[PDB]
């Protein structure tokens, strides 16, 4: 079967890892390898406990075979063997040797065409980012929107991000069906890792302030991405995110002008339907009185919360939360699943 | 010289007192009773000591005469004595002895006119529901928007809610100079004082739910009370409110459909000149990268983060920050010193 | 099978029902009522989302039959009909007629001798008291330290509280195998139901405190109730609890004088034999560095955190976690169990 | 006068710089210099804007003369120009030329002897290390017990850490008094930042893990400072540090053993007389119902929380709260004073 590695045991790498052992379906490849630039014993232990997603249900051991580190990960009647690596640059990585079909990107580091390429180079087959493009990509993939055009020349993929994942769909099903003069996301996302933790020299001065103590407005790389999906979105779309303190779980709040007559009632019974056919392996619609910690561990890019919908004139709002790890994680699996041979 | 008195000495009641005290600008009346269900000994001390506001910079002495409870307070140069009254029904307090020319209604419980007139029947002359109107009121103001339109027989006045205070200038200033079709208002929000420690039975089933670890999507009184300050906009606003684990401060997120012609920059000048002429008194505008807490304790109804505006064919979105407790609690003041003659 | 019934659907209460359908062994008695002076879609809701444990993997229905409203739930290849009272006087509640064999008194209101036997008149054949007792019980009871002492005639139990049923076998054992002089006990707790979320007035001035921003020392029942399970260990020990903002599981630090020689790997080796041997069923101990979320829905009474542990001289300090809801539930259906068998 | 400098303008040397401008007390010495690694423009707002300690009151500008840029500073009628540096290894810094007589070592990286001789290497007469000791020191000093014992040719200082300031303190009046056989500290501290947003690779399993959902249990390094300000104690104290969701604010919690006769209330009058006396510098001792917040912006070592005082035989603890921040801060300032002789 396929071969995939992970490159930067994260959030998004270690909860990779974590959906494919839980996953109700078995998936149709093995990961068998990481990569980070933390020690093994680190990347175990954060393995197997997580302040938001909980304990792994599972056993880890790390063995020694040859000079070479794997962890025997076993769950859910599976087990995979994934060696472990320590390399801070990716031309270096073995890919050759472990025949590996797709690397998973996760680092935050290697977004440019450039960069993503030294697996290339390493001997990996394909690369998926996981996030926006920097410059270029051969393609930018929302599973379960558009990724049957993926061709076997696409072999650096952008899976875009958690926020791109759901405001694609939103936009599409919406704009399908009632036409969509032009939108603005408000996104409203938990802490991220790159925040920090008290007020701290930064890069950004709005992500240097205490994670825990403020709502931070930020920017957000969903619309690039999102116009690099459906560039006929190019300048009708623009907007921002949210940083507050919970640990996990966002929502995207999108207000539209429509160009054909909307009630809240037309627009909900529209994402219904979409969820129930089109969409229904990607996207929920709820009608109960939920808040974040509701989804957190949900594996739905997005749940359209029908009871937020609003309509003034042609103006509506529309909101969905999504798990932004979870959600996210589970998408990298399926998109990988989709390749099939 | 009026005499004014606070119904309930919570966050906002607290807040007025303090206020008098911290303005740079001496205000002609005084404040000469406060009443709440808590004594006397819980009172002083949550004035004192406060977890979002910090220490009270002043002496407060309880005086306990043979009947009468009073606090003496003394602060930047400023005297109070304040009689202090536990009485849970309104209509049972002394404000006919205390010649009482104002009450401010800050329990939240007594917002119909009905409540609210309670304490004409005590003896006060006037009333300021400090919240958005239940159903009639002689008058809904905002200051610095439509507080000339106080007549002089007004008796039952609402001040309406802190988003309305800083929703009706920014839909105000727009209104007039490009208009506004529609518009949809996010309120993000730093808890409040009903909301739930962890998951408790509550009459909204969304606030029922742990403040600290969750985003909750909520309703906001600002839209009908919008209504109330400029019927001219009936059925073009909606908007609702998101309660996020910050301790103090807001954001309003307002994204409109224009009538003529804007740009970014274009939008930010108005706003900028508007703070600067006819609303210097309540609104600021700001280019500096901010988050909440360096809005704790501004006295301003709004702060546009000018850095936010984004424009998309006919649609726009303006943000701006105000202190929900500081920013109320000297719009009150405010109030208050505009009825003087 | 013996008949139990919940007063009070709470925290405690609403997990309660929940480890009674998630036990992996089936408790061998019903819930067959549960009472709250909350409405009935106000506690379904509450029972089936939670911002601590998660999703009730599970379904509930309400039904109407007779007057008399249900809840159909089924989880875990388990079903319960349940039926949900609003009733908030006890002496009223029907217990003769769902012949209920005990009442769990989760409220809080009722400790007393006299509050608690309201369930005996209203016919229920005993009640366990979910908290430290007030006045007087029939028994005081840590189950798994002495739950055998419960006599067929004792009729008013308390089940002390969570710190109670960890402080209690940690004593029981280090003064068992070393002696212990004199102990004093910190614990550091998350918040609970009765604390604020802003300052607001409260009986307690400290718990007035907005819970998410301060650490908040205050009391704890713990001392008086292990004076009850083990007189020997009057004047020997005392204690207090901090409150902090996580939302669920707290810690106890436990420091004692020893009476005979110590060392670090002696008191971590007695710990380890008890949680295998005597109190394997309430008892873990763990060598790994973990925080509090690692122990978000455990069982256990308590896990020993054996990296904690100091010695200096003849003074020793152990340290425990546990879930301060999931323990206690998971205790509490423990000790019914126990008078069946 | 006496010129000093900060390297590493984080946490301690931005507020040891607001600290200099806020002091009642006015300061026989003037910093003329800071260096980080961050740009100016990144400094100069953290040092505005501050989500602990709020915004700066007073105004910054930034002037470039020669080449050189510098800090206008006002603030509380007083005034500093302070050179910017950038430079990232201590030995390239021109302190001979700047003619600096005491540097302010607080990166936390220069902590060896060696490090910190490149200071003096640079230029400067004098290095205060702001953190416990890496290997050896001419002298640990705690602010107000041994600052005396500094000789005119001490070069390498240690000012130990915020914790090891309270500690010492408490641990010398009760040995002084009644004499401590052994004692165990427990430390219930705010985050820091060296601390995780999400669950991160970190060289501390336990910090790795998110600082806002979690207990973290962690070392001090308080132990092994007040073993160097105070050798009698190797062997007789130990202990370890809690962190918190909290931003600022930590308390200390001592469980000693006295070789002498003890009760709550000599022990209390003790520390009262301690602090209204020799300690009354960096001492206060309170018996008000106060919580974490109230004692922000606190320029005490430790406060005595006199309600707290618990005895149990031999056994008893005490505690004290302290701005770790802000205390540290102004320790550092005064021991600056304290070089004039
Ligand atoms: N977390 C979300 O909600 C979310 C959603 C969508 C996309 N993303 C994207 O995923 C990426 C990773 O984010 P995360 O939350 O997992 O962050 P993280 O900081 O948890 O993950 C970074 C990991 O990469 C490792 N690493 C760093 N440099 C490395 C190198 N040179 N070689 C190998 N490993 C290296 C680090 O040790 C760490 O384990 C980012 O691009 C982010 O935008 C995150
Ligand atoms: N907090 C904000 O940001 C904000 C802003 C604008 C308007 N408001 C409005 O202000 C009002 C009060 O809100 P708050 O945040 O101060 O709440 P709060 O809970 O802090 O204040 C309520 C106070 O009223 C007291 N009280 C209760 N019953 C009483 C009675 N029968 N008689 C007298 N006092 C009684 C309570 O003891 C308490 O001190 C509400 O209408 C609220 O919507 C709040
Ligand atoms: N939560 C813990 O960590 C913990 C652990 C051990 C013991 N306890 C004890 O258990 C008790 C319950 O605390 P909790 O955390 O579940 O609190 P909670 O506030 O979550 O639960 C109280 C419940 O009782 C209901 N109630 C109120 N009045 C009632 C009445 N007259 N009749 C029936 N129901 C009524 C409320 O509506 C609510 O559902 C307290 O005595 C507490 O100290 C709590
Ligand atoms: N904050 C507290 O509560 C506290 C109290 C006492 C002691 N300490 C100790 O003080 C030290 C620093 O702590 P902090 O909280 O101020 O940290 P911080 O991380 O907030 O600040 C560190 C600063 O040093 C800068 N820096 C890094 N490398 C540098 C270099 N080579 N040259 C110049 N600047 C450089 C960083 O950019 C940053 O501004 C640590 O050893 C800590 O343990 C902290």
């Amino acid at each position: 079967m396929q071969r995939i590695a992970i490159n930067g045991f994260g959030r998004i790498g270690r909860n990779v890892l974590r959906a494919w052992f839980e996953s109700p379906k078995q998936f149709h490849f093995e990961i068998v390898a990481i990569n980070d630039i933390a020690d093994v014993h680190t990347l175990v232990h954060l393995f197997k406990y997580d302040s938001t997603h909980g304990r792994f249900n599972g056993k880890v051991d790390i063995t020694i075979e040859n000079e070479k580190i794997y962890l025997n990960i076993q769950s859910n009647q599976r087990l995979l063997k994934v060696e472990v690596l320590q390399q801070k640059q990716p031309e270096l990585l073995p890919w050759a040797s472990l025949k590996i079909d797709v690397v998973l990107e996760c680092t935050g580091l290697f977004r440019s065409h450039a960069d993503a390429t030294r697996h290339l180079e390493a001997g990996a087959k394909r690369v998926i980012i996981g996030a926006a493009p920097f410059d270029h990509v051969d393609a930018a993939i929302v599973y379960g929107v558009n990724h049957a055009d993926v061709k076997a020349t696409d072999q650096i993929i952008s899976s875009v991000s958690c926020t791109t994942q759901a405001l694609v769909p939103l936009v599409k099903i919406i704009d399908d069906a009632f036409g969509i003069e032009t939108a603005l996301m408000t996104e409203i996302h938990a802490v991220t890792a790159d925040q920090s933790v008290l007020d701290h020299a930064h890069r950004d001065l709005r992500r240097a302030r205490a994670s825990g103590q403020n709502i931070i407005p930020t920017t957000s790389s969903a619309l690039g991405a999102l116009k690099r999906v459906m560039p006929k979105m190019e300048d009708r779309i623009d907007g921002y995110s949210i940083r507050v303190p919970t640990i996990n779980v966002a929502a995207i709040d999108l207000t539209f002008i429509a160009q054909s007559p909307i009630t809240v009632h037309h627009i909900n019974e529209l994402l219904i339907k979409a969820s129930q056919t089109d969409y229904a392996e990607i996207m929920a619609v709820t009608d109960e009185p939920l808040v974040s910690s509701d989804f957190n561990h949900s594996p739905y890019s997005l749940i359209v919360d029908l009871t937020q919908t609003m309509v003034v004139g042609h103006q509506a709002k529309v909101f969905a939360w999504y798990d932004n790890e979870w959600g996210y994680a589970n998408r990298l699996l399926d998109l990988c699943d989709s390749f099939k041979s």
